[PDB]
């Protein structure tokens, strides 16, 4: 591994390369929007707070699973539920090859004792070096010549958490470029495709109640479990493999007594750990150096 998941563009569609926003902080509602500052962690020792949806990270409500064909036995890599792109929250940073940093997500100071959050993340590298405008994708098909402020494209509405992610069949694009340094044999710049290269991912595996279980796959994400004895938080050391622009996705794993997905793919749970206030589930992402 890692697996590579290859999507086929379709607009309207799940894999329509929709735009994400780096300020939106309010929970999966509307609800009435809350926007904060853009979550740029460039320079590091930055920290931002925002709300994450109940099952966003490993999300049966997506009705979508993928499978990871790089796991032996392949049985162990199947029916991996996707995360939701838009009930997670997106951030970015610019950085340098070899940069040694530490990512921490934990319950927000003001929710410090409410049980619920089991944050996880995915970190991607975008060899294009910056936000990617692509005309004819979902939210850029109305004559736009640029991305809206504080926004960027991602492949689709339901995301893979342990794979390189490729979109193919895009409206032909003559200016799909990378900067001078990028090895375009390893990281090709296609007229009709782009890839989000996997960097790292993990989630908080510490339960609030040892008898309970996480809405999480039995085996496929074994390498991604993060255990530190503290429910509601994880920390992770990350060395940046490349110079340039990184895209960070953070979302939530839900703890339950039991859960089930019925024939019509409806999600049911019992005994949810979810003591979450009117304002929603708030976490704080900090990237520090070191
Ligand atoms: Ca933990
Ligand atoms: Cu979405
Ligand atoms: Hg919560």
């Amino acid at each position: 591994g890692v697996a590579e998941v290859v999507e086929t563009f379709k607009n309207p569609g799940t894999y329509s390369s929709p735009v994400i926003n780096f300020k939106i902080a309010s929970p999966p509602g509307p609800g009435t929007p809350i926007y904060g500052p853009p979550r740029d962690f460039s320079g590091y020792n930055k920290s931002y707070s925002l709300a994450i949806g109940k099952t966003s990270y490993y999300d049966p409500t997506t009705g979508t699973k993928w499978n990871d064909d790089t796991i032996t036995p392949v049985s162990d890599g199947q029916d991996i539920w996707r995360g939701w792109t838009h009930t997670g929250k997106w951030s970015f940073f610019n950085g340098k090859a070899g940069d040694k940093i530490t990512l921490s997500v934990q319950r927000d100071a003001q929710e410090a004792s409410l049980k619920g959050a089991h944050p996880g993340f995915i970190l991607f590298w975008r060899p294009e070096g910056g936000p990617l405008f692509w005309a004819g994708t979902q939210d850029l098909d109305e004559g736009q010549t640029a991305l809206p402020a504080d926004s960027d494209t991602v492949i689709g509405h339901v995301i893979v958490q342990h794979a390189d992610w490729t979109l193919q069949g895009l409206p032909p694009k003559a200016d799909h470029t990378a900067p001078a340094g990028v090895d375009t044999e390893l990281y090709p710049m296609k007229p009709d495709s782009y890839t989000m290269y996997y960097v790292d991912s993990g989630y908080d595996a510490d339960k609030y109640v040892a008898s309970k279980k996480l809405i999480m796959h039995p085996t496929a994400f074994k390498g991604l479990a993060l255990n530190d004895g503290t429910a509601g938080a994880f920390t992770k050391s990350i060395t940046l493999p490349k110079t340039g622009y990184y895209m960070l996705y953070v979302a939530n794993v839900l703890e339950v007594d039991d859960w089930s997905v019925d024939a019509d793919g409806k999600l049911t749970t019992t005994g949810e750990v979810w003591e979450v206030p009117a304002k929603g589930c708030w976490v704080n992402i900090t990237i520090s150096k070191p």
